[PDB]
């Protein structure tokens, strides 16, 4: 189930036959920062959401993960403009990795002075690679003006990103770009779209289910 590296930097921990997540640490802020995404096995190649805090560590998932599941990632879903979510887009664009991203998060990219993903998801996305069927949807500001959710209808499993907080979390964090009056309302709109969730993934720490959602709207109060 868990796999590490090199370094304790970058691990993966399976969910499921083709649905790990990827986590990895960070140097600025906290001392640590561990930030999730996923890593798709499909029968097309390996989609990741999300990138990582640089292209550093980036580079090393990728080969991490093409190496163990003997294919190439050919797919990126970026959930928002921050580092540790698009900090590795130069590797992906020059390796030829798809960066997928709704227009709204190329956009402040850009402004940041990132390369540009490709802002190809709308509020609602369909993709499927191979077998696997992923959904993207934009339900609202929260965490930051763009943040996304992924959904895998064929597990119920929902890629919470940054707009989900981990029971751990015991306050929002990152602030600086959040939207606290409208992040309440977006939850509810994940909520009311996915009403069986089998896992919630946040974008840091522990897995869990829909009391992850539950805890991040108390946290709102
Ligand atoms: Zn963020």
């Amino acid at each position: 189930t868990v796999i590490k590296n090199e370094t304790g930097t970058i691990s993966i921990s399976q969910l499921n036959k083709n649905v790990w997540v990827h986590t990895e640490l960070g140097s600025f802020n906290g001392e640590a920062v561990p930030s999730n995404g996923l890593v798709l096995n499909t029968s097309k190649g390996l989609v990741l959401v999300d990138s990582s805090w640089d292209d550093k560590l980036t580079k090393e998932l990728i080969e991490m993960v093409e190496k163990k599941f003997q294919k190439r990632v050919t797919d990126v879903i970026i959930t928002h403009a921050h580092a540790d979510r698009i900090g590795g887009i130069k590797t992906l664009k020059e390796r030829g990795i798809k960066a997928h991203s709704t227009a709204l998060t190329a956009e402040l990219a850009k402004k940041n002075g990132y390369e540009e993903p490709l802002g190809d998801l709308q509020t609602v996305t369909n993709l499927k690679f191979g077998n696997m069927k992923v959904e993207t949807f934009y339900p609202g500001k929260g965490h930051t003006e763009d943040n996304i959710v992924v959904w895998l209808p064929q597990y119920n499993i929902l890629v919470g990103g940054s707009l989900v907080k981990s029971t751990s979390a015991k306050d929002l964090g990152n602030v600086a770009d959040a939207y606290v009056n409208e992040w309440s309302t977006s939850i509810e709109n994940v909520l009311k779209r996915y009403r069986n969730i089998n896992a919630v993934v946040p974008g840091h720490g522990e897995v869990g289910d829909k009391g992850l959602l539950l805890h991040t709207l108390d946290l709102l109060k």
